[PDB]
């Protein structure tokens, strides 16, 4: 488990305390999170538990939906999309119109009674240790505060230290926008309460937050709702949190007992022993991947200045830091047994956050988990798998209540209560492909891990999704294909006064992949030979990929792209086949790839943080390193990245962080088809470097080293053996490896050889 | 009544919220204060009430002091100084050794529900309005928060505004290191408790802090110990506070009822009515004086950067801003009926502040009130006069119990409980001149105002001080003068292993002024005996010039053999400033000797030490040396980003000494004369000043250009004779009551106009 870079190269640091939330630094263990401001005399730690949402179990299905569905479908086939959207909002959409928001737990307040003559201030976050440290000089003493969240102890650990005796004096309190009661003793604090209502859905959750002090020296007392510590030698605060949430339909947990159990269990330990356990668990996952894109003197600059000055072309390491920040954030927001990374990971200080900070699944949640497999963090996918089994249940209800159809269906959003209906507005959400796109991540887990028992476990999910579309696909009267109706291209207006339509190109691409996967699983598992044969015939009937009058790949069945209202729409939904899919690629479909390149050129480069991140991956797939680097400059910029390196929609949306990590990876290594492509989109700004521990499909890992803009060496390690193909700059090399063996590759007189 | 500068020329402003206490901005009405951090989503207002100290009434007098006093005196006359100090600490010093500290009331916590996409941030403090304003843009809406403390309604007013409807959502809490309990209703908050003990003295004070919300729109609720406001159009918070303190021996007040009566009275008014009343009261005092030292583009810079760049010589207006900051701080920390400005004014967030944040009267509290008269703020002296009336009572007990002498005496420190004995250590505190030096401010009140009824009121204080020294002065067996014993020169070690000695030069200068004042008041009031004060005054140790041409700090020529040649105190220069006992005109030789003493000491010291040297060089009519001192004072080494003076740490004395020194450079009033631009530096080639007060009941307006006097206007309030002096040229004038005389230059001659 060797380190993956120099200690300096993986730290975010600043010369001043934070003035805004988007300057505070995040720590987390997958389910318990904290934002650290680094205050000197008055410090605030803003906390989250990843099951604290408003409301309770509910059913937003509209009882009017199934009745009005045939008329919406007939209006769309008649080309009266504005009337169909109006009718859909009236009768089809969910009631209530909104889903439930992710909400903050509270803030830990640390108020020291003196801070005289401050010098040499530094607050930092070390990605290798997941510790937020604040340090300064006061008088003759060095004062230090360290915060981290351990997945083993399931506690936030806060240590207040000073290199002179009797220098820790403060009070400790809890502040929260949630209702409840705080009880305070010398022995510690407890904050117990219930969540609130939202959109008429009453709050049925209970929560508990506990604060336990461990004081060496001084006096420990209690005043009002706060702990008081006078002239102590060292203080360690341990914090645990939980809710009563058990399932989307079950809220009978005991957060009071669970938090107390974790505290007394963890209180039996010593801080060096606490630290060794946290470092071991965190570093077993973080140190799996090492990346080096170059080093400069700019590594000495504080992180905020690096973001402001990255456009100077003199700080290659900031791209590598951004890459590892996404791997870090996925580790800290999505561990096995926790909730999936929502729109903000787990970090949120707003009771009514933007778009409820839930799971928007017409691009954003998918982008969150894009970097998982290639960056050796497939265990972080477990929450998505668990959520998808939940959506199999609720989505079955939705499929039968809205469409009177078998199988299961999900639209463009879901929350902690796993609702699967369309919400907000038909022009954004009347889109039945949410489950299909989320399932693409599970297919990658099969294709990367090749665990046959896993495929057996996840196949019923793919079957049920296929069954829904077998029953819902319709013959299109203008084109003659089997299409979806009602649907939409997220989230674009077509040239005829609405967004709803029949068989948008994204639906055809998603179902082409879904049906191919169901057929391949039927052969690999020896079941459902029939239905797989009919999925093949139904697959041929889907709307085909088409090239329009401007040489562009068509977003809709009809050649509408050049007369669409917003030519630079942030969504590029019809380019899904070029990325994240490889259905369209430069090798196997050169014409359609050139048409997708033309469509991407017509859309333009600038958009939201996630829109920029999607364009980064697309240009990486097109093997254009210089354009991909130009997109990366737009992503890592004062317009789209906060001083704490958070991605900006704006405001903060964690999707762009994960998409940027995946796009940087895609520029250096790609794995699709039967091949592995080496440095397909390497930009001139990265002439030398290395990457180690990347994963490819077929159960293998790759290490890469390059110099002068040219490949120097690569190592392919196969776990169980198999045949592979390496491709570099148009040259291919067919290999065969045994289980647990390594094949080194290199360049000899400009030829790719072993 | 008209403004005294452009609005932007008298504001402190910054691009970012404060990270430390010394970056927060102060507001106050004399007794109720707030330090404003300017936080965006999480703001703190740190609060103070100027009667909240630790402890309670006590008597620190040592019962072993009188018995050991004759041996301390004989040991000093025998030149055994170290042993006298040790015996004094053992038997003479106060018990407990320390006095009580000034302590913070608590913090108001304003935690808002949104701060999305923040731009255009600015936090500021306007000296002309005494309002701390923080503004920024969120999305397309403008958010603003304003804080001020009104002296009429006796309330802190906090206004949370936004230019879009329903944009104010937050919670309001109270956090304090003081004990007590907070109760919470939708109708408001109350924090009631008792103070704590210090140095064995129990806490006998009770305090109350009330918060009254006034919410336009939205929903007003209470959760836990906090108020909750959701989606309001506008929020005004009213805050009142008080203690049970009544005087040094009475702690039976009713702060619970006082704060409630102030709140319900103020709640009957509108915010424009509240603001109008506050603006009228504050600007009635602040706008009396205008100063203009020049301008430049540097006025556009944030105040923190201006302090860092003042040495570049391109920001002359910073000195004028610093000068008016001192006038602002006195107005906001010392109004009639309030406590005097302590070591930190009224602003303090520490339970155990440096040197208890009390009243050190061997330079510091005097420096606080130096700028009062010339800058037209004599009303701010009332708390000092009130404290001096207290000290005549407790100082009488101290005089009888320590010295078995009549009259009253105070040493070098006092607190809210008005103790008058020596504390901490004999090498710093064994010094009986505290009340004598504080009385000099009261004489300036007489000399500036000439109110005869005021002289009758304050005369008993001057008589009582003279009576104590008539009874304690002793014949020095080595020198033959009448000297103080035991005493010291604050707080310098002499060449013989201690600081205690007999008849230090400062004591002789203070008593020469005190005896001349008591004699002159005897002739003005036709009472009393002044005959013996005249003979006793003639016996005091004279002003002497030593071997180095220096004014001697002690009776003997010891200056060149002292351990610390650059001591922060210049106590024996008191006669040159703040007194005029020695000056360039009447005592040329002694004035040149004080310059030599000042040159040997050097220019660098604490913030207050630099401020004293600034006034001293101003009195020596040396503009360039005075300006060199000012560059030491207004610098990153001695001034915080909020313009607070640095000892270090924060000590308000330097601010007031800086305001006084800048004034002394431009206008001086002593002797029978008024000196115009006596210490003008080349850095201020043109400018003006109006509304300054001079002795004899008159005011002066001044204008200069090209480094030379352009015009001066002398207005006499009730008539009298005056003499103006400019660059050694004099002009004798006689003005009637309420009349004005303009003077100017003609062929480099001071003439009338
Ligand atoms: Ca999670
Ligand atoms: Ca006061």
């Amino acid at each position: 488990l060797p380190p993956v870079a120099a200690a300096e190269a993986l730290q975010l640091w600043y010369r001043e305390p934070a003035n805004e939330w988007v300057e505070a630094l995040p720590v987390g263990n997958g389910r318990l999170g904290a934002m650290v401001w680094g205050g000197i005399a008055h410090e605030r730690l803003q906390l989250n538990e990843d099951t604290l949402y408003a409301g309770g179990p509910y059913d937003s299905t509209s009882p009017d939906a199934l009745a009005a569905l045939p008329q919406v479908r007939a209006l769309i086939f008649a080309g009266r999309y504005a009337e169909a959207e109006k009718l859909a909002d009236a009768k089809l959409l969910s009631r209530p119109l909104k889903q439930m928001p992710y909400q903050p737990l509270g803030d830990l307040l640390l108020d020291f009674d003196r801070a005289d003559g401050i010098s040499d201030y530094r607050r930092q976050l070390d990605l290798d240790t997941a510790v937020a440290t604040t340090t300064f000089r006061s008088g003759g003493a060095v004062h230090r505060r360290e915060v981290f969240v351990c997945a083993q102890a399931q506690c936030i650990v806060v240590r207040l230290s000073c290199d002179r005796p009797g220098g820790i004096s403060l009070r400790v309190g809890i502040d929260s926008p949630q209702t409840g009661e705080v009880t305070a003793e010398p022995g510690g604090l407890l904050f117990s309460g219930r969540n609130g209502s939202f959109a008429g859905i009453e709050g049925r959750l209970r929560f508990a937050l506990r604060v336990l002090p461990q004081v060496s020296g001084g006096k420990l007392s209690q005043v009002r709702d706060r702990l008081r510590i006078d002239a102590a030698d060292e203080v360690v605060l341990l914090l645990s949190a939980a809710t009563s949430y058990q399932r989307f339909d079950a809220v009978d947990g005991d957060p009071l007992a669970l938090t107390a159990a974790r505290l007394r269990k963890a209180a039996k330990l010593d801080f060096p022993a606490l630290l060794r356990a946290h470092l071991a668990d965190h570093q077993r996952l973080f140190r799996r991947v090492a990346i080096d894109l170059g080093s400069s003197e700019a590594v000495q600059l504080p992180t905020d200045e690096r973001v402001q000055r990255f456009a100077e072309g003199n700080d290659p390491a900031l791209a590598a830091l951004y890459h590892q920040y996404g791997r870090y954030l996925l580790i800290c927001s999505s561990r096995p047994g926790t909730q999936p990374a929502n729109l903000q990971g787990i970090w949120n200080d707003l009771m009514q956050p933007p778009w409820e900070s839930k799971y928007t699944i017409n691009i954003n949640t998918e982008m969150n988990y894009w970097p998982s497999e290639a960056n050796a963090l497939h265990e972080c996918v477990e929450p998505l798998e668990a959520m998808l089994f939940d959506l199999a249940q609720t989505g079955t209800h939705t499929a039968r209540a809205i469409y009177d159809a078998p199988g299961w269906v999900v639209h463009n959003n879901t929350d902690l209560w796993r609702q699967a209906g369309p919400i907000d507005g038909a022009q954004w959400s009347l889109w039945p492909m949410g489950g299909v796109w989320l399932l693409q991540q599970l297919w990658d887990r099969w294709d990367y891990g090749r665990d046959r028992a896993y495929l057996s476990k996840v196949y019923p999910l793919f079957k049920g999704a296929a069954e829904f579309f077998v029953a819902t696909l319709m013959r299109d009267p203008q084109t003659g294909a089997m299409v979806t109706n009602p649907s939409m291209s997220p989230e674009n207006q077509h040239p005829f006064g609405a967004a709803v339509c029949a068989g948008p190109s994204m639906d055809a691409q998603l179902l082409r992949d879904l049906f191919a996967q169901c057929i391949a699983m039927s052969k690999l598992l020896g079941i459902d030979a029939q239905l797989a044969q009919q999925l093949a015939a139904l697959r041929e009937q889907l709307p085909p990929n088409r090239i329009g009058k401007a040489g562009q790949l068509q977003e809709w069945q009809q050649d509408w792209d050049m007369q669409a209202p917003e030519i630079n729409h942030r969504h590029v939904s019809h380019l899904y086949a070029l990325h994240p899919s490889s259905q369209i690629n430069l090798r196997d479909t050169p014409e359609l790839a050139a048409a997708a390149r033309r469509s991407l050129e017509i859309r333009g480069d600038n958009a939201t943080g996630w829109g920029i991140g999607w364009r980064l991956n697309l240009w990486a797939r097109l093997a254009d390193g210089e354009h991909a680097y130009r997109i990366l400059q737009l992503l890592i910029s004062p317009e789209r990245t906060y001083p704490n390196l958070f991605d900006a929609h704006p405001p903060f949306q964690i999707d762009g962080n994960f998409g940027g990590t995946a796009g940087i990876t895609e520029m250096l290594l790609q794995s699709w088809g039967g091949s592995v492509f080496l440095l397909p989109a390497l930009p001139k700004a990265w002439p030398r470097g290395s990457v180690r521990g990347l994963r490819v499909r077929g159960g293998a890992s790759v290490d890469l080293e390059w110099e002068g803009g040219r490949l120097q060496q690569a190592r392919l390690h196969s776990d169980r053996g198999g045949r592979y193909q390496l491709s570099y700059a148009g040259q291919t090399l067919d290999l065969e490896l045994g289980a647990g063996r390594t094949q080194q590759v290199g360049l000899n007189n400009n030829r790719l050889v072993t």
